[PDB]
This record gives structure tokens, C-alpha cells and sequence, in this order.
């Protein structure tokens, strides 16, 4: 009840009335606890509380990728912070419902579409989606503080954050002559790079009834790298016929491709456990350590 009380001071005193019985929380992040409510108009809306000191300098990144989002890209919705304070951030709710949710449970995702009849349509959207944000012309900016690479760089940084990881951690001996081999091959290597979402998975793409992708949250994870990281959800999820459909979708509307990209994203998918293991870190939780040393072969 304080709680509830709480919201509706601080979104008061940011010109944000809302219905105090459709307040609804979400369990806390390290960084700030999401809220979801709706206003006196009957508009749904979006809050992040923050929980921790320093908002402006750790959401710099996420609002630059905003920025260019919402700026140059007209195929989806992407999150507009309206309120933008240190003490509030808040955006109206995008359109449609997360694709599938990862549960509170063993990590399983509850799925709003049928995992053994995938709606093609997704696969379309989504690539449509990707190929308008991955030439999204980053450089017209002034100012840019996301990670940026070129695609030589790209493969540095991949490199890098492996050998990082085979030494906080180690690195199961046939998972790293698989990577090692992947980075040698020259011709796998994309010889482009884009702005990136990079945590593309459904918990993310909002979807409307047909299964049009139509928005994408969360967009912490931007940078301007290896497109490739958009397209590591759909081979998880929906099996190589899923990665075919999204990369085909991509490349006929003018994304970037290149003979071995899926071959290149199946070896970045088996890199995976690098992200896991960075992940474990930065948080400091134990669920993800363990898991990361699972992932790497221990
Ligand atoms: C397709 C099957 C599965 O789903 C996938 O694999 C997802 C695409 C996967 O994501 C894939 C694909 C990719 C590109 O992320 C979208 C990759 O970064 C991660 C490691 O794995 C998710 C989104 C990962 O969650 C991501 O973990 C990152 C380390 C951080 C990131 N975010 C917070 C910045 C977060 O979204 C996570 C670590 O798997 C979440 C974790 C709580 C539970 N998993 C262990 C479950 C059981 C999954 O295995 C799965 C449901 O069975
Ligand atoms: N349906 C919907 N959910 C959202 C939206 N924005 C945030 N969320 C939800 O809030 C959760 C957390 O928000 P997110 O931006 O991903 O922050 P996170 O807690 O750091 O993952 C998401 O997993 C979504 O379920 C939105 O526009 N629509
Ligand atoms: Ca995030
Ligand atoms: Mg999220």
C-alpha cells in the first residue's frame, strides 16, 4: 500500500495521474523496479523506479539507442521516455504482448504463439524489423557513446571477451577449439556492422494478433556490431527453419547477408555462453554464475 502510494507521489510530481487500482508490480532488478500502470485518460503506461544512484550515466547508452530508434525507424515502436528524470522513467505501454515470457519457474518460456506452427508472419516482421534497424545511419550522430565497431574490430572483441572469460572462469577444452576455429575462418565473418538491438528474444518483440512483430523493448544491450546477436533468438527458439525464415525475410527486403551468415550465426550461437558468463558477473547473482559454469563446460 505504501508502495502504490509511493508511485502515485512520484509520478504526480511528474504530471503522471494515475488509476491507483491498475498499479501493478513487477519484482525489482538490481536497477530499478518496473511498474505498470494506467493514467486518467486510460493510456497504459510503463515506469522504471530506479533503485540505484547514477541514472543518467547508466541509461546514457540505452537512450541513444532510443534516440536513433525513434528518430529514423518507422517499421516498429520502440520505448519513448517521456519522463526522464533521475527520479522517474516512464513510457506509454507499446502495442501488443511479448511474444512469450521467460516464467518464474525453471526458466521456460510461456508462449503466446504455438512453438510447432511458428506464424510465418513473425519471421517477416521480425526481419523487416531488423534489416530498418541495423542500417539505421548511427554516424549522422553528434554524439554516440554506444560500443562501435567494425566488422575487423567486431572479431577482436569476440576474441577478447573469450579469452576473458576461459581465464575468470575457464573454458571446456572442445567448446574452445570450436570458438578458436569460428573466429580463424575468414570467410565466415561478416564484413558489415549495424546498430544492434542485442537481447532480441520474445520477452522483448511485442507482437499483435497475427504475429506481427510491431515493437521492441528493452534496449539496454545496443551497440553498433555483428548484427548477428538479432538473430541468435530465433535458432533457439525455432530451430534452424526459424533462423532460415528470418534470414530470408532479411535479406530480400535489403538487409545485410553474406554467403556463410548462417553458418557464422550458428557458431555465434554456440558462443553463448560468453554472455552468460559476463552476465554473472556484472549482476554478482549466483543462479547465473552457476548457470555460466554449466554453459562453459566445466
Ligand atoms: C530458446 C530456449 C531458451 O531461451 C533462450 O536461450 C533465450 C533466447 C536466451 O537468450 C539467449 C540469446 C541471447 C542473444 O540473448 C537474447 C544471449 O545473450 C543469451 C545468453 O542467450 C535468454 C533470453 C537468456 O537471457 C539473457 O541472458 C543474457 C546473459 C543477458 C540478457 N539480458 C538481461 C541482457 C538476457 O536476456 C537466458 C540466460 O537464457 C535467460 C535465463 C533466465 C533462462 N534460460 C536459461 C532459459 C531456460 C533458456 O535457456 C530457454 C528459455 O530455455
Ligand atoms: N507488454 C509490455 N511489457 C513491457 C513493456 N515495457 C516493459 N515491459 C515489461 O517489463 C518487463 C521489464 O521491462 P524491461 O524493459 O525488459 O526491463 P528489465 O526488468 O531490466 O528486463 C519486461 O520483461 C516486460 O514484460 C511494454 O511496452 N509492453
Ligand atoms: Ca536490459
Ligand atoms: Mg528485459
Amino acid at each position: 500500500s505504501k508502495d502504490i502510494k509511493q508511485v502515485i507521489e512520484i509520478a504526480k510530481k511528474h504530471n503522471l495521474f494515475l488509476k491507483e487500482e491498475t498499479i501493478q508490480f513487477n519484482e525489482s532488478g538490481l536497477d530499478f523496479q518496473a511498474v505498470f500502470a494506467q493514467d486518467n485518460n486510460g493510456i497504459d503506461w510503463v515506469l522504471r523506479l530506479p533503485r540505484r544512484e547514477d541514472v543518467m550515466p547508466r541509461t546514457k547508452v540505452e537512450k541513444q539507442a532510443l534516440d536513433l530508434v525513434n528518430k529514423y525507424a518507422i517499421s516498429f515502436q520502440a520505448p519513448n521516455w517521456i519522463i526522464y528524470t533521475e527520479e522517474l522513467i516512464a513510457y506509454k505501454k507499446l502495442d501488443g504482448v511479448p511474444a512469450g515470457t521467460i516464467d518464474h519457474n525453471i526458466g521456460n518460456y510461456i508462449w503466446e504463439i504455438d512453438i510447432n506452427n511458428v506464424p510465418e508472419l513473425f519471421h517477416k516482421s521480425l526481419g523487416r524489423v531488423l534489416a530498418e534497424l541495423h542500417s539505421i545511419p548511427s554516424n549522422k550522430a553528434a554524439a554516440l557513446d554506444l560500443v562501435v565497431h567494425t566488422p575487423e574490430e567486431a572479431r577482436m572483441s569476440m576474441k577478447q571477451r573469450m579469452d576473458a572469460v576461459r581465464a575468470k572462469f575457464g573454458v571446456g577444452e572442445n567448446l574452445w577449439n570450436r570458438w578458436q576455429a569460428w573466429l580463424n575462418d575468414d570467410d565466415m565473418w561478416p564484413k558489415k556492422t549495424g546498430l544492434i538491438h542485442g537481447d532480441v528474444h520474445a520477452g522483448h518483440t511485442m507482437i499483435d494478433k497475427d504475429a506481427n512483430v510491431t515493437g521492441l523493448i528493452d534496449w539496454t544491450e545496443a551497440k553498433v556490431t555483428d548484427v548477428s546477436h538479432d538473430f541468435i533468438f530465433n535458432y533457439r527458439a525455432f530451430g534452424e527453419e526459424g533462423l532460415e525464415a528470418l534470414i530470408l525475410a532479411y535479406k530480400e527486403i535489403g538487409g545485410y547477408y553474406w554467403p556463410k551468415m548462417k553458418e557464422h550465426i550458428i557458431e555465434l550461437n554456440a558462443a553463448y555462453p560468453v554472455s552468460i558468463a559476463e552476465f554473472a558477473l556484472v549482476s554478482g547473482i549466483e543462479e547465473y554464475e552457476q548457470m555460466a559454469k554449466e554453459a562453459l563446460e566445466v
